[PDB]
């Protein structure tokens, strides 16, 4: 009657640039029956229509066609694509498909992404409002701290009425942590799931109880939490997202559908390198994370879970191969655990231990002389003559002769050792967080899915907007959920970081 109508052509006339190199009042009107502001977001400077439109104005008869090309690449592209949930990447590549005559373009590369074939079809949907999180209590009497219950709260209560579904584990709480668990599911509309009684063949379920019931033995809950979310009968729709993690509003999609070219998508970015051998060039790699995790709703789901899950099941059965990189593996500790065959618990619960004695003669059995020397910056002569005669050093000893080979680096014995012990805990983090992220975690993952050389190319730039034509933009395109999502990370590097400059705390 009618304000819509005027923005409607004011958005236009912005999109298009406010040209008079033809009369944009008879293209909007000659288009108008078929036009909604959703559209015209993919008519904007950036945009693969937009670039045509450049081109299209410098021709003869440039009212004609353009008027031709956008009646149909609105009807027959744009428009059932934002009915569909595309993003404006999947689009632009739809409309470079669509108008080769156009837009010079090269075909979508071979890219294997979790054994499957990245597509460009659009097929695999996924829904944005079915959200599922994980908390194992580490304490019986809480079921949950505030800070994650406000959390909770506040996806709901800001954003319904997206279905919320609560991993937890009634074992782990107290009678009363348990009653409150269930009020508080109840009160909040969370479909609850208790993974202590839940029916499933996957080789992780023995896995995730034996984290849990390892709690205090080397078992760790983010662990147990990382490896359900490979489990069918625990996923097969929706999102997983940690439970801390927040919802922008003006990402929320109105159809509540997004899209895919892979049925499992993650939060992903990437790491251009320092210039690297023989030509002096960046490499490119890609970055991903389970903080968000998105299942389409189809059997490829369930095919490509299976493959991460024989992934994961082959590291907790042999976590050495996994770990032989990491800090850890250079101890005399982890040598042992390998020979004598011990399990991931034990192997956790042992680096605890050692951190935990405070004792310098116990830490050098746990490091070995090779990690004893760089943690305390020792000469090579130095622990030489420690190892030769660590068998009659007690405790005062060794103390002793860290002074003299040393500091610098830290007059009274008992703040020394505070001093030395401390620069050993300093290392702890290093040690210790492999031990999860390169067994369950997205180290874990990144390997099941391809790993480093499936993900890594050489860094190539441009030109315009962007299209899904090298492996890492195929990816940023067709397989990216944080993107896509509603869900907010700043947990991994966003696309194209250089590593210099890396913003992560
Ligand atoms: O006591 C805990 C600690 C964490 N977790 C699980 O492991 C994840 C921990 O990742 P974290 O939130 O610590 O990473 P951040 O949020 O700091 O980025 C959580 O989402 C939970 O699913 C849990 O179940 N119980």
């Amino acid at each position: 009657r009618s304000n819509e109508l005027s923005k409607l052509r004011m958005r236009f006339f912005s999109a298009l640039n406010h040209t008079s190199e033809i009369d944009l009042h008879t293209l909007f009107d000659n288009l108008k029956s078929n036009l909604t502001l959703g559209s015209i977001e993919h008519l904007q400077e950036g945009s693969v229509t937009y670039a045509i439109i450049q081109e299209l104005l410098k021709g003869a008869d440039a009212q004609k066609k353009i008027e031709s090309f956008l009646k149909g690449a609105i009807k027959n592209v744009i428009h059932p694509g934002v009915i569909k949930g595309l993003t404006p990447n999947e689009i632009n590549w739809n409309v470079a498909k669509a108008y080769p005559e156009y837009y010079e373009h090269e075909k979508l590369p071979d890219v294997t992404f979790g054994g499957f074939k990245v597509r460009d079809s659009n097929e695999f949907k996924f829904k944005t409002n079915v959200q599922t999180s994980i908390w194992f209590s580490i304490k019986p009497e809480l079921f949950m701290p505030s800070k994650q219950q406000e959390a909770l709260k506040r996806r709901r209560e800001q954003y319904p009425g997206c279905k919320i579904r609560l991993i937890y584990s009634s074992s782990l709480l107290n009678p009363e942590a348990n009653r409150q668990m269930k009020a508080f599911a109840k009160k909040q509309n969370i479909s609850l799931i208790d993974i202590d009684s839940v029916k499933t063949d996957s080789p992780l379920y023995p896995l995730i109880k034996a984290e849990l019931a390892n709690l205090g033995m080397g078992g760790n809950p983010a662990a147990a939490s990382d490896l359900c979310r490979w489990i069918p009968e625990l996923f097969n729709e929706g999102f997983y997202v940690d439970i801390d993690l927040p919802v922008d509003s003006s990402k929320i999609v109105e159809g509540h559908q997004i899209t895919g070219g892979v049925p499992i998508m993650l939060n992903m970015g990437s790491i251009i390198s320092e210039p690297i051998a023989p030509h002096h060039r960046r490499q490119e790699a890609v970055c991903m994370n389970t903080d968000i995790i998105a299942y389409a709703n189809d059997r490829e789901t369930q095919v490509m879970m299976d493959t991460v899950a024989l992934h994961l099941k082959n590291i907790y059965d042999d976590p050495y191969t996994a770990l032989k990189d990491t800090p850890l593996a250079q101890t005399a500790f982890f040598n042992r655990c390998e020979e004598e065959g011990k399990n991931i618990f034990e192997l956790r619960k042992g680096l605890q231990d050692a951190f935990r004695s405070d004792s310098l003669l116990e830490l050098y059995v746990f490091l070995g002389p090779a990690k004893f020397k760089e943690v305390f910056k020792l000469k090579e002569t130095q622990i030489k003559y420690i190892d030769d005669h660590i068998s009659e050093f007690n405790e005062h000893d060794l103390l002793l002769h860290l002074i003299s080979d040393n500091p610098s680096e830290i007059l009274d014995f008992g703040r020394a050792k505070v001093m030395y012990m401390d620069i050993a805990k300093e290392h702890y983090s290093a040690f210790y967080k492999p031990l999860v992220e390169e067994i369950s975690g997205p180290g874990a993952i990144y390997n099941a899915l391809g790993g480093a050389s499936n993900f890594t190319t050489t860094h190539r730039r441009s030109t315009g907007p962007m299209l899904p034509t090298t492996p890492p933009r195929v990816l940023q395109v067709f397989c990216d959920a944080h993107d896509k999502g509603p869900f907010v990370s700043d947990n991994i590097a966003r696309w194209q970081t250089n590593v210099r400059e890396l913003g992560v705390l």
